[PDB]
This record gives C-alpha cells, structure tokens and sequence, in this order.
C-alpha cells in the first residue's frame, strides 16, 4: 500500500474563556463535544462517517473515565467509534491531528476527528495516597504540579522562559511591545470578523438562570497597556522579563478538525480546506523548550525541500511572548508574518486545545495555495510542528 | 511511498506489584523508565537510535508534567527524543504500540520505543477547584473517578461485567473456574521460568533500611482456592457474580517494547522476535466492553485473512474473568490457546501497562512462524487487538 | 447545712452586634469578637482591668481557633497576662454555664471580679480531616459546625430533626411556629428602632486595607426576612409532615457577649452600682432528642429551688434555638407569651452558639425594671439545658 | 467574715494506661476513653451511678470528637440522661481545672457528687482546611495538634520553643535535662514493677474484627526509650544552643482519668470511705513564653492561702510538660527533687494534654499516706498554671 494524502475538512472550535471566567461551569469533555460536533456540522457529512477520534487534554484528573470517548459519545457520534486521548502537554492538540494523519497515511481509517480540549478552571487540587505526615497535609494544584512545573529543573514554565530570555537576550520592554502587539492584533481581528467560520458559538444554561450566549474569545479584552510596563515580574522577581500580561494565561475551550484521505474527501464530495503536507516533532534540553519550536519548523521546511520564505503564515504558539520572539529571532522570518491574527497571550491558552487552535486558523486565514507553518513548544522540553497549504 | 514492515526487536517489564505493595514507592515514570531501559538493553542497539516515544499511563495525575518524558529521560535516553503519553483506558498500552507502528510504517521515525506504565498505588485523591459546600464533600479517590466507573451508566467496571454475565449466562461458578485456572497458569509459569527473558528485576531501596529485590510478580501468590467459592459478589449484592478473586486487582507495573521498521533491524544487524501483522480497535456501547474485544479481534483476522484456528496463542487480557469467558465462548476459541501463562486475574492490572505486557508476552512466548493474537477491553466501550507472528 | 455564700451581683453586660453567616463581621475570629466585647464590658463597669481576676468564655467550635481561646480574648482585650482563662464548652449552652461557673467561684469567696461570657465565630469553623491512612475509594472532608455543633451523637440527626420530635409530641404546628418567628423578627426590629440595645451592643469597625472601614453597629441577621416568604418554605430537616423552615429556625451567626460579675462586696470596695443579682441557676438534661424541652426543667429547678412561682418572673429569655423551642416551653411552663422574649431573640438576632447563653443574661440585666426578676434558659445538644434567674437592682 | 462552704472529698481516681501517639489505644476516641475512665471510677468509689449528679471533663482538641465531648463520655459510661455536662479547655491545666470548678460547685452545695476529669486522644486529632476558597497553587491543610495544642498564639513558637526561654533564663543545661528525663523513665519502671499502680490504672480491652484482642494493661511510652541515644539526641526546636529533645520534652498521647468528688456529708451518707480532702486550688498566670515558671507561683498561692510551707508538702506532683519544667519549679521553690514526681511523669508516661492535670491528682490520691499533703501543679499554653492541694485522709 501506498501512503494517502490527508486534507482538513473543517476546523471548528469553541470561544477560549479566561480561568473561572465565561466558560468555567462547562467541563473540558463538554467544550470538546461542542467543537467535534461543529466541526462535523461545517464538514457536511453524517457523524457516521467518523471512524475514530483522537483529542489532546493535558489535565485529565477528574474529567472521569475516557476524556475523548465522553467528547465523542457527547456530540452524538456512533458507539462504534474509537476514541484515544494524547497529552504532550502543550503541543497535545497538534499531535493528536498529527497522529490522525498518520493512522490515515496508513490506510488504517480514512476519516477521522482530531483536535484538543482543556477547562483549566475545572482542574482540581490532589491530595496523596497514604498517611497523613503530622505537621499537615498538603493539597497541590495540578495545574502548578502536572501543568506547569518543569520536572527536572523544578521551576515553573514561566522561570524557563527567563532562561531563554537570558541566553538571546530578549528584554522586557521587547517582551511587553510584543504582548501589546497581540492584544492589538486579535481586537483588529474580532472587530474584523475573521473568526466567523472558526469559533461556534457556546451557549451556557444555569437553572433558575437566564442563558448565556459566549459569542467571542474573553481574554483580549483583559488589557491595560498603561500598566503592562510597571507589573512585577512574577517568575522572577529580580532582574526578570516576564509578567502577567507578556505570558499566556489559563484558559478553557476546545478545538476540532474533521480529516480525511483524498480519497475519502471526493468519495463524499466535500471541499477539502486545506492539505497536510508535513509535520515533525523536536526535542531539546527541558529547560530550553522555548527554542523547540524553531527546530520543528526547520525540520517540516527541510522535509518538503520550502524555504522559511515561502511559509504565507506562521503560528507559533505564544505560550510567552519571550517563545514567539527566541523563534522569530533563531529563524529570522517576517513578525508581520507571525500571529497575524493574534495568539495566546490575548486569546488565552487551554494547554490541550492550542495545537488545534492554531492549525484550524492557518486552515481559514491563508488564501488558495498559501503555505502555513503552525509550532508549538512542551514542558519537557519538545514541539510539534506541522505544513499545510491553502487549497 | 509504500507501507513500512514493522518488527519487535524487544520486549520487557518490571514485575507487577500488589496494590500498595512491594513497588508502591516508585512513581509509574519511575517503572517506566526501568522498562524503557531494559528493552534497550536487551535490544542490544545505541540508545540514541530510539527516535520517539509512547507510553500508555490512564491515571496521569500527580504524576507531574509529561509523564513519558519523565520515563523516557529517567531511562537516560537523549532529550532530543519527543514523547507522547495515550490514554485509551484499559487499552493505552496496546494503542501506544499500534500508534508508534503507524509512525514507523508512515517512514516517519525508524525505531521508536512503546509500552504502558501505570502505579495505582500512587494515584491520588482530588478536591474540587473553588469554594468549600457548607456540609463537607467527599475528596474523590481517582482510580475509581477517572480509572472504574463508567462515566454513561455511573457504576463500576465490575457491574458493567455483570450486565454481560446475565446475558451471556456465565455463572459465578464458571468466573472462579477460570480465576483459579489463572492463578494455577501464573505459579506454573513463573516456576518453569517462562519469563527469564521478559521480566527484569527491581531493586527497592530505602535509607535506613535493607535493599529489597523484587524479582517476581507480586500478585499471583496471593490467594486461597477454598476461599475463593465462599467470597461475597462486591459489585452486585442480588444475583451477583464478580468477585475480588475473579476480577483484576489494582497494581503497579510497566512495560517497554522496542519497534523497527525491518529496514532499520537490517541496519543495526537485529534479530527481531516477531512482526507486528495488523491492528483493530471496535467499540459498542459502554456498558458491552467485555465483548468489545471479540469484535476487535474479528476485525483483525478479516483484515489478515487468517481463521481463529490459524492463531497459536491468545492473549485476552483478564479484566475480568467474565471478560476472558464471553470471548472464549463468541469466538468458539480453544480455552488451552488462551492466557496460557496467567493473565490479570492473578498477575494483577496496572491498567496502562497491560495492553502493553500481553502484546510483550506473546513476542517470548510463541514459537518460531506462530501467530499470536492480543485483544483488551477498555472502559467507555472499546477493545484493541493486535496480530503478530513469531520470526 | 446549707453553705454561706457571697453574693454575685452583675455590673455590666455588653456585646458585638451578631453578624450573619459569612456576613458583616465574618473576617474576624470568635476570640476578636470575644475582645471587644470583653473590653466594652469593663469600659462599661468603670473598673480598671486590672480588678478583672479571671476570665471563662464560652465557645462550643474551637477548632482551628488556636491555643487557649479564651486566654486570645482576654490578652486581646489588653487584660493582664496575670489574667488565668478558661473556654467553657456546654454547647448552646456555653455562654451561660460559663456566668454559671464564674458565680460559683465569687460565691466561694476565691475570686471577687470574673469577667464571664461566650463567643463564636461560625463564619471561621473550618473543615476537618481525619488522622491516619487515606480510605481506598474517598476521605470525608467533614464540616465542624455540622458534625460538633449541629449533630446528635445518638440519633445521628441534625438539632433541627430533633425540634420535629418535639412538634410532633406536644402538638406545635407549622403555622404557630411561623407566627412565632415573623413575632420574633417584629420585636427585634422594634427594639432595635426604638434604641433598646444603646447600652447593650458596641458598635464594631471592620477594617480592610485598601476598602472603605465597615462600622457594624447594629444586629445583622433581623432585616434578612421576607414575611409573605415564610408560610411558603419548605421543611428543610424532614421531608414529610415537617413543621420547621429556615425562617422558624436560628441562623448560623457570629459575636460575643461579656459580663463583669463581682461579689457584693467588691462592687461596694470598687464604688461601681451593680446592674442585677444573681439569685440561682440550674441544669437539666433529658434524652439527647428531647432537648427543646430541657429549659422547662432547668427553669423549674430554678423557682422550685429559690421558692418563687412562675407568675413572679417579670420577664423571660428562652434561647430561640428554634421558634418550637420557645413555643413548647410556653405550652410546658404556661406562662404569659407577651412576658417572653420581650425584644426578639436567636430566629431574628441569630445564633452564635457559644455566645447566645451570654447575650440573653445579658439583656434580662439591661431590660428589667428595679426589683423585677428575670429568668433565663437555654437549651444544648446532648439533651441538656442551663437557666439562670437574676433580680434587677 | 469568710464563707462557709461544704468539705469536698476524692473517694476514687482512676485513668485508663496512657497510650503512645497512633499506638495501642489509638483506635479508641477520646470520649470512649472518658467513658473507660469515669466508669471505672464509679467503680471504684462503690456507688450507684445515679448519684453522680454532674460531670465536668477536661479536654484541649475538642476538633471532630462529635457533640458534647463529655455527654458522649458520659453517657458512653452508662450514666443517667439527667446527668448535665460540661467539657472544659485550659490547655495542658484541663484536667485539673475541671476539678476544680467540680469542687467549687460541690462547695457551694449545688451539687453533692460529681466526676470531674480529662480524656485527649491525640491519635485522633484531624487536621483542618479553612472554608471558603482554596487559593491557586494549594493549601496545607493545618494539623489541630500543632496549632491549637502546641503552638504559643503571641510568640508564634512551639512551646517546646517557649521551654528554651526557660533554659537560658534560669542556666538549665542540657545535660541536667537529660539527667531529669532518665530519672523520669526509671522512677515510671520502678513504680510500674512495683505493681504502684494497682489502683490507679484500669485496663482496656482493643477489639478488632478478625484480629485477636489486645488488652493494653499499663503505660505505653515508659518503654519507648533508650538511655545510650538520650544524650545523642539534636535539640529539635532550637538548633542552635538548644537544650530540649525528643527524649526529654513530653511526648503525643492518648488517656483519660476521672475522679469521683463529693461532699464529706454525702460520703457518710453512701457510706464510702474517702481517699483524700481537697483543700486548696489556684491559677496563676504569666508571660505566654514563660509558662514553665506559672506552676511556681500557682504552688505558692496555694501554701499561702492555707498557711503551709513548702516543707509541709510529702509529695509534688509537677507536670513534666518538659524536663526543663520540673526543674525550673525545683530551683525557684527550692524543694526536695526526691520528693517530687517520684512514681514518673508525662516525659516518660506520656501527656495526654486534657486528661494529665487529672491524673496528676489521682496518683497524689493513691500514693500519700495518711495525714500526709500532696501538691499537683500543671502549666498550661498561654502563660497559665493550676495548682491543687489535697491532704490524705
Ligand atoms: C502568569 C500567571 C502566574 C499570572 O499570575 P498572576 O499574578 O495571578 O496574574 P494576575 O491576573 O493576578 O495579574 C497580576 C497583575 O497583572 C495585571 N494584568 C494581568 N494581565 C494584564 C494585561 N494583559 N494587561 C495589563 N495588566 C495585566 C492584573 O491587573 C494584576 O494587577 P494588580 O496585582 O495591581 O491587581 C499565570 O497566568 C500563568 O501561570 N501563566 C502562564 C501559563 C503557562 O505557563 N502556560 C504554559 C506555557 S509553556
Ligand atoms: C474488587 C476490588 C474492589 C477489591 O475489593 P475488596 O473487597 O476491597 O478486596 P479485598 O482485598 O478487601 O478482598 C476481599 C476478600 O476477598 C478475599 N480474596 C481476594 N482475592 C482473593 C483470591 N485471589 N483468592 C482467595 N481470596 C481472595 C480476601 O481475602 C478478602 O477476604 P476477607 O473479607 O475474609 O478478608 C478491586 O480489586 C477492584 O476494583 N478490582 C477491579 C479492577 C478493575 O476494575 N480493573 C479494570 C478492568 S475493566
Ligand atoms: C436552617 C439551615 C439549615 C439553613 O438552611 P438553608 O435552606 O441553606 O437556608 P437558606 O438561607 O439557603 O434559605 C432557604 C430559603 O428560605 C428563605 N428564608 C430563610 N430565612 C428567611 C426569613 N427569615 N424570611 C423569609 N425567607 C427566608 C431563603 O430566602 C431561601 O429561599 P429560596 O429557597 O427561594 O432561595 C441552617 O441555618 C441551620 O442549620 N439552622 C439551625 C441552626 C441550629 O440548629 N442551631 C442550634 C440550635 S439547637
Ligand atoms: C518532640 C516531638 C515533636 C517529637 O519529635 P520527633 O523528632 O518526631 O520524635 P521522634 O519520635 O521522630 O524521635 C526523634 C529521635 O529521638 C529519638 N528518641 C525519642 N524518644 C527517645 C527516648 N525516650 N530515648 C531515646 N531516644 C529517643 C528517636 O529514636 C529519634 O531518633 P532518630 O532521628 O535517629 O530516628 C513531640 O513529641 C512533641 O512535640 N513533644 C512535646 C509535646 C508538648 O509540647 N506537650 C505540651 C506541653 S507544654
Ligand atoms: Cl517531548
Ligand atoms: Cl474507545
Ligand atoms: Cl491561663
Ligand atoms: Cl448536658
């Protein structure tokens, strides 16, 4: 057998509420049925051409048994269908659609849901198994302990962040310019109407309540500039460059995309939006994982013989502005060229859904035979990376 | 290009401890490392030829950020190797090794590491994010939140179980019969050596204290044949028929295999232990897991053309008694092909690391030109299998 | 023989208004509450502290409050650290066994100044877990106020299911006891408009750093009513044939009540016009699920053992642990209602448990007229009671 | 003149064995331990239950024990539902302090019998989380032990910190401390051998589905010890020039005592011989850091208010909270070590902080003989001391 192509058919994903904000009463599995159905809704086919689903989730404690099986059954989609969650942390979202590919290069499906989803306002607190130690228990956070702490180092993602920013020597005032610029680039971008065909809207039903339509991504609208210069610098509080407002936040939603063979796609007479033409996965020293991405990206590129010119769009996750800054550094492309539209230092960041994000907007924005080029960095220390073109 | 023939080159795993046993101090990474380096080294190649990474892990919380990552650098192998860790429940450690294959036959990594890894013993408790309900709450043990209960019907694995008992009409008597026969197979087993080339030591060392070596499975040496018949139906009070003795337990293991394409065993001058054929995964509804698998297992012998008769050994994993004898019976199979040398029964059920460990034990056990067949259930609905042969 | 006593004379009782559950003064612990009312108190006598010889607060949830509760109290209210201190645990009972305790070591003769009252803080009862290996398949996070203020030992039921008993036994229906808490809620906001507590309450400044200063000056739980509501609520604590609603019922509260107590003879040394006397006290107890009806025996102790008759009280406070309570001692003892809990009590004030015994002594000392007796009883879980008469001077 | 007041009477002690932390009577609560206690007393006083008319019980960590800790112990014990109770909180003092308040009741001829005691099950203390909102990040959940048993509110130091204090003011070393603490866990053998408890100590039956019984039969910690690691020990709450150590501060346990009081009439009248006349109490109290002195000035009071001197007193009981406690009240009264604390104490039988100010007064009980006087006294966290004087009847 010989290796199938794979096209998105649609991308789909939820508005991104900011942490106990707009979307905090609806669980993480809950947001993932929404976006897989209204990824199949956009694709024009019966939920039973789905075969099989892979959704990233990177905080899965306490969603229950099965995190995508809940999404899956909860959109409607057939018993039959299987159902696998991935975590590579922050790149989850991403390599579940790369994972699909795969299974889909194989022969061994030919229409799949991949995507991912997170509700970091639902994370809970653990407390150990065992005996209690005299002197008190302590109840950790698993968005601090499974989320965000770099095991090896034993520092926060964000003190990583400083790491880099040392060793490029990217500023804080470098930093906070770049944030400012995402905040502006994603209000231009909702005022424009570019998200039209991307977010669904998500309706939140409280008994006794009135319902509560979330129409728009809540987090760009929690900016003052006037104080993005003189807050302190919480990973580091001497010397430091990054803060509140120059990193991503905790966030909620969900994110999918219906795949498909060649094959598939003009057996049902769909119009394919975009093809996949490669992705890849780096890994660098845990500590480093700010420059992953550039490696990535390099490795996609050198695959299919591009050059870094000839990428349309590029979406490089902004898990801090510092990330987005090292890769443009490292890679010397075109910022007008990088998170065109905004990222995830204004629209939030649900760790699990990201990847997915970013690939479904490259999938809208570019126009016919554009190239986009979508990384995302991982705790520990990785990126995923994937190539597609506008059809 | 065309398909990648995929190889096992290597098979390997800790022991499987009981339930707050002989391996409860050592984290699931910990485990996983430990099995990770063993099918290294009995591969016999450079470490820095693995290229990636799965792992299967269902309970991932409090295990702290990337928890295959955290295995695979713990086994001293490069950081540039990217990791993944599944969640297919039941499943994860069998699906991590038919999505490596996918890699491998895609051409997209050479030689890849994939197993399952799981310590129940250290899964922890949750407490909700947010205000405390006047009253109390109970903190949520996860293994039962997130590993036991089906999400759909609310209750347990185990009276899932028993809803295929009725149907089925399988009888407490027949669950015990088979239970007894797993444990009688799991002695025998480990006292004719059967696993001299597939279970690695693990020494536990604690300070203050002597070394302790944990050669052998923990759980199988733990029961009472007259006891069995007299226990009490824990997961129905009416009419019941799983008991502890029939079920799995909780335990703590992992397990790593080494995977090639053929072309790369050719390569590094490999022998490899066995092919890996084909792969399924079937789902039905929720509560109808038990029979998933035998679904699963069709699917894949349809796809081979190969009949029931043409497979030397099965692997069905021992979830529950009940599991093993509903397959046994719609598959028409011969009960001596089957779980030859125990199974989870009364070696125990590290849920992540048992899709895993049977797929393992097949590659050792099988003689030369045999087809082994390999299926597990998994919570939500879903079953995968696995056909391999014996080079 | 019957011993020689000194005599116990109250000089002065005050008081923080009651705050409602997680309400006005909830960012404070029950020892502050207990400060500032133990140093309004004896502002109040016009002593110096230092004449204080000995404190005994009660409070019936004293977890997480720190060491030596009463002692915080005390040593808050700028007290001398020579000043010995006991918290007092009888639980709705506290406030008043603890005046209870106080007289009886001024009657000895072994001290002859005691500051004595009670103090809780609802708001701040903290959760608990249990000591020991975490249960396969969940660990309990209990909540003190119900499983060491509300619960029944015995009967495994809440306080509020043991008052259905009592409804059920003497015949007191939902709509009497609905009558009684809107009459309750009446005589409050009465007493509070015409400015009866003027020289019961202090007011209090709650203070948050970069807020607005809070004064709390008056009751907080008597304005939170909806009477055309009342009729319509359901029984929280039995499902069928139930009679008692979370109007009818007390309410989770926080304060703290104080009493400077002395011997005849120290108030003549001190020059300071003692408020009341304290004439007897008593307690009761029946089965734990009988507790409503505890206050009838303790105030019957109470007259049986001073030889008056229940006609000769001038006016009555019977804690309203819930308006049955107040209703089947009525019925029991058949006495004059208008004569009973002349200016609200707990279903309208609330009900800081530990607090309520005090506060109730502390309004018979203010409210009553020259010569006029006055009897008070409470009730506390276990099946238990206090009472106390006193005689204005 | 002076009151007249009823003569007070011990016509029984009796404690269970003290268990160590999370040892042999771990399994059992405090009130269950109570019930043990008070039954036992009764027991041994040779009287009907019923005549018990009131009971009074120490207890400092009340956190999750349930309603009315010592109705539960009470009524645990199979006493009369009219029985009222009281559960009293003076940290370490507890135990004496509810003895106390019994005795002055009995005093002024409120009651004529009451058991009056203490009961801790440390072993049981739970840990506690806060309500409201748990913060981003997490949250220890406090252990009650350490904050409300064990950590002085003002100086925010453990009272094994406080004892440090003492050390450097009055130049108690190491070594001397050390000394104290072996003394200790010898005179607890000698006296345990001697069969000195015979008494005193009831023993209780552990019964456990499947296991067999354990019936612990005397004091746990007293063979928790080992004289060649004691002068090895690091000072564990001062590093740096510290004195106090495991071996030779008080350790975590679980007991209770209880004692039957009476009035001398009503002894005569149950006919019952009376093992010792209460005849003097008092509290003092002090600097909250320096508690270890407060027994000293509480003893003095006591000899002075009854005209006797130090001299006059056969037996002390000094609590051994810490080593350095015995000794710092050694060195200021300037009394006869071998007349003080000669059967063991609480550094080597362990502290049960609520119920040891009992035992203490029980030992004395049993131990004097005839015409002889016995002086217990027992620091408490706070800055605060009880001190009792009995004399043997
Ligand atoms: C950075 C982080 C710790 C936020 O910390 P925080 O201090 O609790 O953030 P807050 O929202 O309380 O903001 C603190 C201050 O910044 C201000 N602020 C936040 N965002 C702002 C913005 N966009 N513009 C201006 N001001 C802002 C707040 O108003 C607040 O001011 P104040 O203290 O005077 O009230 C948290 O969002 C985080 O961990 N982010 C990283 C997520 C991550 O690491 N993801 C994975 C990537 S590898
Ligand atoms: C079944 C389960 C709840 C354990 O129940 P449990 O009652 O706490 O188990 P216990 O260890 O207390 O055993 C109970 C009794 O069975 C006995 N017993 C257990 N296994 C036995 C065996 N193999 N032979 C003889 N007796 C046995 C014990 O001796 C005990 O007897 P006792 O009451 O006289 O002491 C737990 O192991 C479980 O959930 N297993 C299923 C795991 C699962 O669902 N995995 C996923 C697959 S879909
Ligand atoms: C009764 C108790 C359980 C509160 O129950 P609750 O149902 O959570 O009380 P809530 O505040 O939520 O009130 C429930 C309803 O009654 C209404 N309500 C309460 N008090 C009211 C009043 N005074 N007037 C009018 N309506 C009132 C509320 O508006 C609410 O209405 P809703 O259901 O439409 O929202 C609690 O206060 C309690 O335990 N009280 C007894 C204390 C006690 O036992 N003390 C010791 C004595 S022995
Ligand atoms: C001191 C206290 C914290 C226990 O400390 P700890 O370090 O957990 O005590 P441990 O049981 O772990 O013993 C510590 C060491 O001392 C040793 N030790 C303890 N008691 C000993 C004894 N009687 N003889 C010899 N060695 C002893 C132990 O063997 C241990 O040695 P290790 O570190 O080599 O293993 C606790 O008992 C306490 O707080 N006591 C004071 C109680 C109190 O304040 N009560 C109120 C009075 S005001
Ligand atoms: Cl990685
Ligand atoms: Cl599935
Ligand atoms: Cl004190
Ligand atoms: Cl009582």
């Amino acid at each position: 057998p010989t290796l199938k192509e794979v096209v998105i058919v649609s991308a789909t994903r939820t508005p991104i509420g900011s942490f106990l904000g707009s979307l905090s009463l609806l669980p993480a599995t809950k947001l993932g049925s929404i976006a897989i159905q209204g990824a199949i809704e956009k694709a024009g086919i019966p939920k039973e051409e789905v075969k099989e689903a892979y959704m990233g989730n990177v905080l899965q404690g306490g969603e229950g048994q099965a995190p995508t099986r809940q999404a899956v059954l909860g959109a409607g989609l057939p018993i039959s269908t299987p159902c696998t969650t991935i975590n590579k942390v922050c790149a989850s979202g991403m390599k579940a659609i790369m994972m699909a590919s795969q299974s889909l290069m194989c022969g061994h499906q030919d229409v799949m849901v991949a995507g991912g989803m997170e509700s970091m306002s639902n994370v809970p607190y653990v407390m150990n198994r065992g005996s209690t130690p005299y002197g008190g228990v302590k109840l950790e956070d698993l968005i601090v302990k499974d989320g965000l702490t770099d095991v090896y180092n034993k520092i926060h993602m964000g003190s990583c962040a400083e790491n880099t920013a040392k060793k490029l020597n990217i500023a804080r005032n470098e930093q906070d310019a770049y944030a400012i610029n995402s905040y502006t680039r994603s209000k231009a971008a909702w005022e424009a109407g570019k998200f039209g065909n991307e977010v669904i809207p998500v309706t939140v039903t409280v008994k006794g309540q009135p319902d509560v339509v979330v129409k728009e991504d809540e987090e760009y609208k929690r900016v003052d500039f006037s104080k993005v210069p003189k807050l302190k610098t919480v990973f580091q509080k001497e010397n430091g460059t990054v803060t509140a407002a120059n990193a991503s936040t905790l966030n909620d939603g969900a994110a999918a995309l219906v795949l498909m063979t060649a094959d598939a796609a003009k057996r049902l007479n769909v119009t394919p939006l975009a093809r996949i033409v490669a992705f890849a996965d780096a890994a660098v020293e845990p500590i480093d994982f700010p420059i992953a991405p550039v490696y990535a990206a390099s490795m996609v590129l050198k695959d299919v013989g591009l050059k870094k010119e000839d990428i349309a769009m590029w979406e490089v996750n902004e898990a801090f502005s510092l990330v987005v800054l090292a890769n443009i550094k490292m890679l010397e492309i075109d910022p007008q060229k990088v998170n065109i539209n905004g990222g995830a230092v204004s629209l939030g960041h649900p760790i699990g859904m990201s990847g997915a994000r970013i690939v479904g907007h490259l999938t809208h924005a570019l126009k016919q035979g554009e190239y986009g080029l979508a990384s995302i960095c991982n705790g520990g220390g990785g990126a995923s990376a994937m190539l597609i073109q506008k059809l």
